[PDB]
């Protein structure tokens, strides 16, 4: 199952190539902007077999709880209303996303206890890292 040492609160250190990520998702520019300014807190936890990951910050907070390998509905920071599954491969926690024909990904795994996101749409990839604590 899921490694607990996903489980925790973790804060954005690096992002790399967010503003062409939200670019492909179509978010606009007044958006983007404070979106490129944002340094997000990110709680995962669990509760039985329900994962919850949440994300706080100043200008928008998000909360998904799900199952793994079960489809759930999502509103997405952006504010899509998409229909998602979360699965596990190798260690990586793997969030795909799809609305209006569209699909983005968000791989979620450990690196010498850094938690690494890795966000796909259209072949543009960003990357971000984040710190335990
Ligand atoms: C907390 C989310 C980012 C900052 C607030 C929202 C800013 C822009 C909305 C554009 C969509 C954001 C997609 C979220 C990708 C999060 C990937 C991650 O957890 O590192």
């Amino acid at each position: 199952g899921m490694s607990n040492k996903f489980l925790g609160t973790w804060k954005l250190v690096s992002s790399e190539n967010f503003d062409d990520y939200m670019k492909a998702l179509g978010v606009g520019l007044a958006t983007r902007k404070l979106g490129n300014l944002a340094k997000p807190t990110v709680i995962n936890s669990k509760k039985g077999d329900i994962i919850t990951i949440r994300t706080e910050s100043t200008f928008k907070n998000t909360e998904i709880s799900f199952k793994l390998g079960q489809e759930f509905e999502e509103t997405t920071a952006d504010n899509r209303k998409t229909k998602s599954i979360v699965t596990l491969q190798r260690g990586s926690l793997n969030q795909v996303q799809r609305w209006d024909g569209k699909e983005t990904t968000i791989k979620r795994k450990l690196v010498n206890g850094k938690m690494v996101a890795e966000c796909k749409m259209k072949g543009v990839v960003c990357t971000r890292i984040y710190e335990k604590v």
